[PDB]
């Protein structure tokens, strides 16, 4: 089920090499791009035992005083660091033999695909004789055909929500005596996105307490589930325009709490919050 | 005993290279992905001995005072750091000679297999002439055939539980005068998963105290074994839908304590707890 | 829709190699240029419990005093560093065999394209016999043809604003009871640039409160939206001369607050400010 | 519009290799030159809460005293480092097979071009038989032909000033109720250099307040714009002798404040100052 | 305008390799020499706000005392490191196949050229059969022909002085109401070296105050310009014997202040001093 | 003017490889030897401003006391590190194909040449069949022919003294009202070594004060010049036996102060001292 | 003057590789052994100037007190680190193609030569078919022929003593009014080893005070020279059995002070001591 689309590729970085000499030139251009995230968690437990003892004689031994301050201190400290480095590089080398009196031109464009919100690095290497009218592509526009996943029909489509950075699915647990959203490795928990005039409602199918089905943000910040109402707190706002599709990255922004968005945070007894300035990317996928 | 399945591969990262020049181009793309975990445990023992002695004369030697504060301090400190670095990389290089007036297109998809919860990196390299209608695959869906292990029949199947990160099996030991779960290298300890209307019950076969067979979470957090009851504390919730199979990664989430899950933690005299926000991955395997 | 333009390339770095010997020489020149940005965020929580106890006897036990100061201190500290290294290199090697009694000359120019504000590294390698009249290019001027994107018609063109460094779009949220600009991953929010005699007005289409449409800077610094007036606070100044085009990097400088410019900053409940000495680069793109 | 010039190349570093043996020798000489600039900006926020409580009994409980000093301290510190490494290397390898009974001689000269103030590394490799009269070039003088940019006619030439290190153009903003120079990404701001008997005057075309056109240094240090007068404060001194040309690196030194020069500095509400011992390099370029 | 000269090359480092076996041996000797200079400049701004409050009750609440010392401290510190690494390596590899029953001998001499004060690394590789009378060159003397720059005629030669390490020319500015020497990027400032019976006088041509022409050292240390006198303070001593030539590295040592020499130092409002134990190398060059 | 000499090479390190198999073996042995000296000089300037204010009420507000200790502290610290790394490596690789049933034997000897005090690494690689009587060379003695520089005739030979580590010549300056030795870049200063029955006298030719010609050590440690006397303080002791030659490394040890030797040290207003336990190597060279 | 000897090579490390497959296998085994010694010497000079001023009003301003404690502190610290890294590696690679159904066996023995106290790494690589009776060499004994230096005749042989680690010869200087041993670069100082019934006596030839010739250890520890006596303090004990030879590494252990040995140590005014637990290796060599 593919769809046509207008891709646009804006410039990023160019490079030209005008070989004028009689000899040819071998040329190698390596573009490296590398992320490296490290998450350390040191716990330290220091324990000191100090025994001070001062012997002083000023009043009775009149003429002056001798104050002998002995002191001892045994300090036992136990540290325990725990790093977790994760790194990802992408080297891209291109070896080209540039002929004599030919200029080589690399144009690195960043091709952003419309609709789908996909982007890809679009290099353009040319080798042509000199002198000539140089054609620098500031913005290229290509007509692409995206092969696309199954469309999510809002209402009557069971989709499981997944956090993109964590790779942990959205689950339902009982905080207080209320159903509440939490990140978890379980794929059993499913959701159904609904659309009213107000906005998007995330309804659960697997809920502990019966009736309490539609997700909403509390005054505190945490996510709980309530009954279907006309409350703007239980509505949400999706970043991508309809229709929603398989493997679609979205960011649920609360309608009442306009600033805040559905996100991960290390809270007490719940870890899916609607905090101010938090637009966490949720990949949503469909069940078989 | 293989089974059919719908694999789906969502986009991750793309890359295009439009060679337009008369000369061909050799191209090398190295994708590195490397984890590195380091676990240090420093113990430090400092020991100071300080001998202060102050001689003061203000009262008797009237006009002012001379206060001579001598002091000494011998500090013997012994440190003992112990790191344990473990690193795992996976470099993936692809050398390709791109012909003249041909574009090369790499599409990196992340192929998530349905049911089994397996995922794999699915690269798609193409080399085709220009200009042409570009076909960007946002979501590919493939029909795969998983060769699958032996199915776990809930009741009448002896399975030993194993912690995925630690590679240590679940064992039974006597905490207080109660059988309790602990991580250990022994494979002799076996379990039988049962399913009632409430949820999943982890029953032991090798227990110290007779009768106390089914796993349950205490008010404290630690795991103990009790008799068969209608208590939701002794039920559990598995992340993968049935049927359970060999080499299946699961996360046992307590039914009463909805937030907490069966997990590893450095506690006193037991190291398998049901702590809040802890979904530790247990690979469960079948005995021969 | 391409346009002609005068490119100018000013000198950066030169290099000459006069091989005079009878034997030829293989020559390899690697130009590396590498950025590496690292963003750590350590949170530390130290917790000390100290129990001092001093036993002193000076008054009653007359002749001097024995002051025995015992003390204890248990210090539990938990650190949690989180780095996020991102690095980008660009190595450029050129292997050339220089013949006998020939000089090789590399001239590295930095070719700045006019109008479009694009720049690219322009190397010039020559190989010629010796001795000869050396031709050093301080400033080359080339006539280029920029392939350019769709032109933004000021008024009647829906453009979404995007922060260049963050790759986050400009969005509208309700700060206080006022519509206010914020960075966000949502592409649904669109803007229309207007031009009066005073300057450039950024009007929103998707606003929460009706009427409050045109962006303006407050006395505090934060960006809010107001009605259309003759106020210089709601005007702005764009760095590139007209016409504005697709994928155009701009810097909106407030007309009233001449120093300040539309920018990202970690504020409370809004993150798009007009702070003094802040010229953040906004790529603006057109909707399909 | 090229011009002739006398290039002079003074010695830097030599190297000789006298192969005397019957076998030839392959020789590889790599000259690396690498800059690496790193700009970190750590912000740290420590927050301690300490609750000391001491219970003492000396007066009433007569014979001595027991002073029990309990104390607590919770220290929450949040660090946030942000490095920005930028590195640039230039490796230059030359592989040469030196024949038997031939000496190889590399002479590295630093060729400084006259007038234009351009410099380039000028290597001289020779391979010749032995023994012979060695010709060491301490100072070579070459006649070059610089291809030069468009000449700046002082008065009636609109030139935009650009900071070389920052790559940020000179702009005009309103500090106090006075037009003042600031660095900015806007290319709209233009200047016209004038020459009187006193010195060089930097006049603006785009000024906020009408009349206040010519740049001058204040008693504080900051740059403002005033009317045309016979004041030496508004004159300047350019490092390169006339005529000024496209892509010309200059350093504007104030005539009154002889020590100080037009430069970048992080001041409050203006960032282009005339500070003592500051000769910042301004590339000045011409408008199309 | 070349001149003959006696080069002398004293030993540095030798190496011999006596291959005695029937098989030949490939041999690679890499001599690396690498400088790396790093110049960091960290600025740190710490700001603490601490609110201590102690509540004590000893006098009225008679029997002992409870002293409850609460305390708070918010410490905001901003660091800003700025390194500037510059590195220069020179690897020199020589691959040689040593034949059977032949010894290879490398002798590294450091060839210091007379008069001109130029030096160069002079390797001597030999390959000869064994056994033989070994000829170790402790000191070689070669007759070279230096190609030399234009001679500086003392009086009637305009030369601009340049600091070798900084690559900044000597300039004249007004410190107090006196002309004073400073480092600067301007090449407009010229000097004329004069020679009397006493020593060398550095006269300026471009001076602010008329008459004050000849350089001299003050009692403080800084360099100013005075009228022509018989004062030894305004004389100087050059390290190289006459005649002075183009691209000549010199060190101006004051005649009165025999220890001190013309040098760079970060002083207030002047940066060219005559400090004790400072022999900074000034390259002096001639104007076209 | 070459001279014969007995070289002796004592053992350092051996290595044997007995290939017994039917297949041959390629073998590569890399001997690396690398020095790396780093000279950092950090200057730090911390500046604190602290404003404490305590409000206390105990006497008047009778029953106890409230002591509110507010405090503030602004700490501005500026650091400025400056490293200067210099590194020198010498890798020596030897690739050899060892034939079947042949042993390869490397013997690394350190060949110390007599008289001249030159040393060089003397490797001996052999390849021979097995089994055989192994010939291990503990001490080899070779007859070499040193090509030697011009001999220094003690008296009537102008030689300039040079510090080996610093590469700075010995110069004469006026400390107090006395001529004194200092390190400097000037080659104009010359010396003449004289030999009496007592020892070696370093006489200057270029001296400021007439008569004060012969070098001597003071009671303080610094080097000054005095008239010719029978004082042992002005005599010296050279490490190499006569005759002295060009490029000869010597260590001048004072005859009176037997422990101390002529050396470099950072003193006030003189930097050539005769300190205890200081045998700095002076290369002495002859003038043309 | 060679001598026969029994070499013995004890096992160190083995390695076997049994290739059983039909395809051959290329195999590369790199043994690296690398020493790296770094000797830093940081000198730091901190200088604080602190101006505290407290204004207090409690007595007169009755009801409580305001105590305003202002304070200032300017801390100027200058650090100066100086590392001196010296590293030496020895990589040893052996590339071998192991044929099908052949096992490769490396046995690394450490061959210690008798008498001479020389040792060398003795590898044994074998390649043979499988299966076979494996012959593991725990201890090999080879008959070698050491080519040996000139024998030292105890009495009537002038030998100069040299410290192995420092490469500095033993010299004589006047500590107090006594001749004393010191390390120095001078080769003029010679010694003659004598042997009595008691032990070895190190006699000097070049001594300052006449008569005081034979080396002995003081009660302090330092080495001085005395007349010939029957004192065990002036005797010594050599580690190698007679006869002593050229380039012989020895350790002189005092006969009276049995624990202590002739060694280097940074003492005041002498640097050759006889300290407890110090067996410094002295290479002793013969004069020509």
């Amino acid at each position: 089920e593919q769809i046509e689309v207008d891709v646009v590729a804006v410039w990023k970085e160019g490079y030209v090499y005008e070989n004028r000499g009689s000899t040819s030139v071998d040329q190698k251009i390596t573009i490296t791009k590398g992320m490296k995230n490290v998450n350390s968690e040191t716990r330290t437990v220091t324990a000191t035992h100090s025994i001070g003892s001062t012997i002083s004689t000023g009043d009775a031994f009149e003429i002056g005083s001798v104050e002998v301050s002995y002191s001892h201190s045994h300090e036992e400290s136990q540290v325990s660091m725990t790093e977790t480095e994760v790194y990802e590089s992408k080297v891209i080398e291109h070896t080209i033999t540039i002929p004599p009196t030919s200029k080589f031109t690399r144009w690195q464009l960043n091709a952003d695909v419309g609709g789908a919100d996909i982007e890809y690095m679009y290099l353009i290497d040319e080798v042509t004789p000199i002198g000539g009218t140089q054609s620098i592509p500031q913005v290229i526009t290509s007509r692409a055909k995206i092969i696309v996943g199954r469309q999510i029909i809002l209402g009557k489509t069971e989709i499981r929500i997944k956090h993109a950075e964590r790779k942990e699915y959205m689950t339902v647990v009982s905080r207080k005596s209320w159903p509440a959203a939490t990140l978890g490795h379980s794929k059993l928990f499913k959701f159904v996105l609904y659309e009213d005039w107000g906005g998007f409602r995330i309804k659960t199918l697997n809920t502990m307490y019966s009736g309490y089905e539609y997700a909403y943000s509390s005054d505190q910040g945490g996510i709980y589930f309530d009954q279907g109402t006309d409350n703007p707190k239980q509505r949400w706002a999706i970043n991508k325009s309809l229709p929603l599709r398989h493997g679609d990255v979205v960011t649920f922004m609360n309608k009442y709490f306009t600033r805040s968005g559905l996100c991960y945070d290390d809270g007490p007894a719940t870890n899916v919050y609607c905090l101010d300035k938090r637009e966490d990317k949720w990949i949503l996928e469909v069940v078989g």
